[PDB]
């Protein structure tokens, strides 16, 4: 949440408070033109700039509580074709007038919700068509770069252009340019998140280009200053004449440029980079020649999509063989340890690693070039915690402080989780390697020393410590593929082990069985038997001739079938002990 | 591989052979310009049109045999920088001529070849026109935006977005048309009009016309390529004469003049912007430019709003995901967590009957065939190579179930794993439809020599399909596949734990099996030798029977019930355990 303006009460803005600035709510305007709101319906004046007088060629008194009707005869039923209520802020409208009195002006309106802003600026062979067909014929993505920098540089004029590019951590770096002789070249210069702010990333998206004429102007505000419908500030978004935010204008001043202009390249609903230009003396660019641009600005943004799509393709064509064998091996496979960790196969060649972790079962065997056994423990804890699928690093160091230590075995981390909860994983490990790293100006560290904006813009060298070779985008492409094999052989690979346990069941049927029948079968022959010693004890308790005493043997006869019951027993203890 | 052309030595074009067809070496130009090829490095002319020599002005004795450093002072060094040897043959070059009116030159590079063509010459429409696509709301609503716009710059009688489904058949989705004409909206057409070289062209290159439909094409002279012998290549012509099957079809639609853009997306072919034209007519060549332009705008504008129509559709089924993906990640019983009709997994994708298969039985829910159906429909996926099977007509891919057309129509398969061991199965109920072709039906596409007559409102009854499947419900169902192999990993984790506790009980039957058995073998044989006492001393006035000694017989026995007492105690513990 953004801190009220300068001139209804705010702060002033800082290196501390910057991400909270009322930019696209200045109050103000850049004096090459004029400004004014209408009613949406009426068509009634609200608001004026001040120098709208003189601009247009009328006294201020008339021209405040007029209708549009009067100023725009053609224009005013043509203008609420165009734009309905409720529409997008984004669409604009554009007409050339004749304005007896300035000569040629170029309106541009458009709609903010119940409010109508209307801009006027001084206006006036086949060169797009050919660049069209020069950037759809380009090789490469740095090729197709340097077309585009070439050909914005010839149609401007300008001093220095170059094709600026967002990495997924948000700070810049410069991978083409073109300039004039005799001047410095800012080419490959890192830079950081500080000097983008992220409610400017926010807005870039959104409209797609802005420019600023002079660096050393004074801004020219509006009166009235609030909104008369809603009594608030006047939204300012999708002006051209937008004022440039203080702050900013400081910045441009100690590198020493004049004329600032940038259209913003847009890739699927995200920030892809910047077409920044710079010029040393005051310049402003006429209206018809913007256009031009524009359509540059749309046509890279497609172009982009099919170069960076093309480079992982051709990549992905060298290692084809080295693909082919490894995917069919780890689909068939049963045993996981003992098919990939085979020197046959190569999985360190494959992703160009020094050490490879594989971890099945319950074991993480090792191959290649691996850290001490205690810490290879410590790291597959840290992996337990992240939630993805995948975890891709070029510095470990950071991510993890606990494995700094461990640069000189592992610098690069490429993990790949098999199913979920990283039960099962593989990991790739590329060793330390030196690294300088070229910053413009100061690194980012150094960004939040100063007040305002630094001096120096020089070529600035930092040593990095615990970078390993970065990954290609077309590894992580082959990784995924890897990924998806393994978790979809998956389904064989239980289908095995619930046969396992269900023949294991019919053991314990076995065993159940047998140990119950056969136990409470012995218990009546040995009772039979100890009932029997009742009657040795009957017999020889008298000392005198008994009526089984001639059948003692008889007696003897009936222990023989007792004898026999036993020796029936000790055959069928043998036969189910043998199964 | 296509035939040789008709002035090489080639047979007669019908439909029979369509697919194999020389179009790209026509050998002939359309009138309204001329042809020149040249060395890439000398600049000699190679190759003339039999126009040329009025359309420019010079005897043909003369062009023929000369450099093009004679014709062009300012533009031939300009050309070869532009030009470089070893280019795209798509990279086109473009420049204004005052010849003594005006020609507007088009040049490109085959090879080692230099292709020429010329064509007479002479406000905010277009950034007015690239905003207002850039802020409509659907895609449907874009289409509409596209028609009416290149309707007003070209001035054409009817334009027309066109749209091809993945089959390959095309459908018109949007239309604009100049007022007391018929109406093409709607109607679907065959993949017999457009044969398969011509979609691999169009991806290629991005326009092309016909400027007249009875128009008498312009050969070239010498005819053949001197450097290679063979055709010269027109792919990249502007003036590259049409093919004369379909010039026949247009003039029995009654259009003199055509015109298309092809739409791109991702290395495919999207659709097309066909234009048609009662009359003849010519478009002049700095008109065509903005029209290329609303061909790249539209490309990356299609992209946007096909994927706000599949986000915005997934976003009524908000709560009805998150629970059900949450609860088939932490299942181990399957069957008992997806058949319950508290998640509703038949209102999810808006289906009559869903199939459950996991461990290997086939539990049912909702409305489902017959039960020996089932099994041949379960033995069909099993022969299917992918990891999602999609269709709406079941009837046409597998022929044997078209009589299972009441229950069963539409069908959407998930396989959770590989091979088709566990799946999930959704079934759509037999629906009316009635289809508006344009014309004819493609089954009738086939039987005329040339084209159709007739291009009016056909209708053709047609039976076995469903409800069509929205594609915001098949990127939901790949969503929830990859949740169900996902959590595969936990469910294989438990089963080996249970396998380790059934190999301990399995290591305690054949240790108690064999040592009981044996320990059992000594007493039973103990009780035997004492038979043999029992056999030794029948009569008192025997050496060891003495009637003290007798309770000492006992107390041998007594070890013997003490035997069988600390058996009985041994057989119900090691049965407990
Ligand atoms: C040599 C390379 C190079 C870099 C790295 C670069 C960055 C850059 N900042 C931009 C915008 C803004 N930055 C800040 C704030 C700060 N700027 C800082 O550096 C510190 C002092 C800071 C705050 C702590 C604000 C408020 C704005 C919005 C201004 C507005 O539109 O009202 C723009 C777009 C403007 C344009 O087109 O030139 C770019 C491209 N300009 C370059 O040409
Ligand atoms: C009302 C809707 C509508 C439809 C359905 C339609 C189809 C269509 N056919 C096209 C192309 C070709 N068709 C054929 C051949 C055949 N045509 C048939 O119907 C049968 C007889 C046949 C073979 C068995 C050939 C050789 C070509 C390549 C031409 C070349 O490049 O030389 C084009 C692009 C051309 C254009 O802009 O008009 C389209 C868009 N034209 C429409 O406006």
């Amino acid at each position: 949440p953004f801190f009220p303006p300068l001139y209804l009460g705010g702060p002033e803005i800082t290196t501390e408070n910057c991400e909270r600035e009322p930019i696209h709510i200045p109050g103000s305007i850049q004096p090459h033109g004029a400004l004014l709101t209408a009613d949406g319906h009426s068509g009634e004046v609200l608001q004026m700039s001040l120098n709208a007088a003189t601009f247009l060629g009328q006294e201020p008194t008339v021209l405040r509580g007029q209708t549009l009707a009067a100023l725009l005869p053609e224009q005013w039923p043509a203008l609420q074709a165009a734009l309905p209520p409720g529409c997008p802020d984004a669409l604009q409208y554009r007409a050339t007038l004749d304005w007896p009195a300035a000569g040629h002006l170029s309106l541009t309106v458009h709609r903010v919700g119940e409010l109508l802003i209307l801009e006027f600026e001084p206006t006036e062979p086949h060169a797009l068509r050919n660049a069209m067909f020069a950037l759809e014929s380009a090789p490469n993505l740095r090729a197709l770069a340097e077309v585009a920098t070439q050909t914005v540089r010839e149609l401007t004029g300008f001093d220095r252009v170059m094709l600026y590019k967002f990495a997924p951590d948000a700070t810049g770096e410069v991978i083409a340019e073109a300039r004039r002789e005799g001047l410095h070249a800012f080419l490959g210069h890192r830079f950081p998140a500080s000097d983008i702010p992220a409610q400017a990333r926010a807005l870039y998206t959104r409209h797609l280009l802005r420019l600023t004429a002079d660096t050393r102007a004074a801004a020219v505000p509006l009166d009235p200053v609030l909104n008369p419908q809603t009594n608030a500030p006047t939204p300012l978004g999708g002006a051209v004449l937008r004022a440039t935010s203080p702050m900013h204008m400081q910045y441009l001043r100690n590198m020493g440029v004049g004329s600032s202009l940038s259209v913003s390249v847009v890739v699927g609903g995200q920030l892809w980079g910047l077409i920044a230009c710079h010029h040393q003396t005051p310049y402003v660019l006429p209206p018809d020649l913007r256009t031009t641009l524009e359509y540059l600005g749309r046509l890279l943004s497609l172009q982009v999509q099919v170069k960076e799509a093309a480079d992982v393709a051709a990549f992905r064509q060298s290692l084809r063989e080295h693909h082919a064998r490894v995917a069919l091996a780890a689909a068939h496979s049963l045993s996981p340890h003992d098919t990939l960790s085979d020197p046959a196969l190569d999985l360190l060649g494959l992703m160009r690693a020094g050490g490879l972790i594989l971890r099945f079962e319950g074991r993480w065997q090792t191959l290649g070039e691996v850290p001490p056994a205690p810490a290879v423990d410590a790291l597959l804890a840290w992996l337990e915690t992240q939630p993805g699928a995948l975890v891709q690093t070029d510095a470990l160091g950071q991510l993890w402080p606990a494995g700094a230590d461990l640069a000189p075995s592992a610098a690069g981390l490429l993990a790949i989780s098999v199913g979920e909860g990283w039960s099962e994983c593989l990991v790739w490990l590329r060793p330390e390697l030196r690294l300088e790293v070229a910053w413009g100006g100061a690194t980012p560290d150094q960004a939040k020393d100063d007040l305002g904006p630094r001096h120096s813009f020089d070529t600035y060298l930092e040593e990095k410590r615990g970078y390993a070779e970065p990954w290609h985008p077309g590894e992580i492409e082959e990784a995924q593929d890897l990924r998806d094999t393994l978790t979809g052989a998956l389904g064989e690979r239980l289908s095995v082990i619930r046969d396992l346990n269900r023949a294991l069941t019919q053991s314990n049927a076995e065993w159940r069985q047998y140990g119950f029948v056969i136990s409470h079968h012995m218990q009546e022959p040995v009772r039979l038997i100890s009932q029997f010693a009742e009657l040795l004890t009957r017999q020889p308790r008298a000392q005198d001739g008994s009526p089984d005493s001639p059948q003692t043997e008889r007696i003897t006869g009936f222990l023989l079938r007792e004898t026999s019951r036993l020796r029936s027993l000790t055959q069928d203890l043998h036969t189910y002990t043998a199964l």
